[PDB]
């Protein structure tokens, strides 16, 4: 069936939100409450898939790091009443994205795949971020694929086509990973695998996300060890 | 110091003329002798320097697996008097540069490094190939660049300077580790550390290699181990 595995990685591997809110509030200290960060680190992600989205339709690439700040800075003008933030804390701030921890059954169903899959990763994130990320979050690849890599993010053909082209196998033996439904479905329009994984903490304890029905991918699961038990993979040790 | 290392992987880290023994011999059995084979290896590889060195200096870049088959092809006619090989054997052949094994000092070494310095692989090689390399070679990387990346081989600048963009480090925090000179050299007038590491079978027990004298070169090592000594990395367990 497949040879390689492609992974979304930031809310499909990492738990991007606790580590945002915990490390603004280190940063920031007495100077902003829970629930005053907690709303900002949400509008912070709509900001970047908007930035995001608005530049696929546009056919242009750019810092996927200089998108997180740009859109930072635009929130912390908004909230410029309640508190205010230097160029370094802001420099400080934008980092949480790259310190990222990953969900506890990732790094042990990464490995548990590896003993049939290659595995990649395929990220809109910069390919310094996502090697950065790595280490915070126990990754380890076969490969690392970004969306600087081929100028152009996913959802866009050129990313999945790229990616299967760079690895020397056609998109149809790719499997696509990620918690995300705009991903999968791209990933299927170029003829490859798909595979949700279940995330009911990427947004918060509370906040949901989409509750996907079964056979609307071809795997559906809540976690990548269970993902690698339907491949055919055997647990470790 | 430095914030990654930069390694080469054909003979640096692999032994390739072993490896395509060995896999030519499981491929063609009783049909070759060992010598004779032993030949063919010597002058295939031989063949595929002459040609990257001409590309270089064309600035031109085109695929190496591509480049290791057209030139086994013309082998196989000029050894065709001895042995032959079937079209569907000729790939089998090419695909032992995608099967190299390491020396068995690297992965150990690597990951000893890994506690201190992110690890990257840098080749001629495509993406592919570099991407099969690893686990027949038990490599295990922050990240895999290629020349197919850029467009152009090392020794060309603009694989230097584009690998320090892609892992966001300023190439004098990078650290250069081949056992090739031209590859040290060209590093070296980009603003990265050399590190040169002794492969005195890198062309077998007979044949010859490089002279490098000490003080020429940032580092000079007989293994990865001993490298990461010298860079104040802690010995594993």
């Amino acid at each position: 069936q497949f040879r390689a595995l492609l992974f979304d990685v930031q809310g499909t591997l990492t738990d991007f939100r606790s580590t945002l809110i915990e490390h603004g509030l280190s940063i920031l200290g007495d100077r902003v409450d829970r629930e005053l960060w907690e709303e900002l680190v949400d509008q912070w992600r709509g900001c970047y898939r908007d930035e995001l989205d608005s530049l696929v339709k546009q056919e242009k690439w750019r810092s996927v790091r200089a998108v997180y700040r740009d859109s930072l800075i635009n929130l912390l003008a908004k909230f410029s009443d309640s508190f205010c933030a230097t160029s370094a804390e802001v420099e400080l701030l934008t980092d949480g994205w790259e310190r990222l921890r990953s969900w506890p059954d990732v790094p042990s169903g990464l490995e548990q795949l590896r003993s049939k899959y290659l595995v990649a990763a395929l990220t809109n994130a910069d390919f310094s971020a996502i090697v950065n990320v790595g280490r915070s979050a126990k990754l380890q690849w076969d490969a690392v694929l970004s969306a600087q890599l081929f100028g152009a993010y996913k959802p866009h053909r050129s990313t999945y086509e790229g990616a299967a082209t760079l690895l020397g196998i056609a998109p149809s033996e790719i499997l696509m990973v990620a918690s995300h439904a705009y991903d999968l479905e791209a990933a299927r329009e170029v003829g490859a695998g798909t595979a949700y994984v279940r995330r009911p903490l990427e947004y918060g304890p509370t906040g949901r996300t989409e509750d996907v029905p079964d056979g609307r991918f071809d795997f559906l699961v809540d976690s990548i060890s269970e993902l690698a038990d339907q491949l055919g993979c055997p647990r470790l040790g």
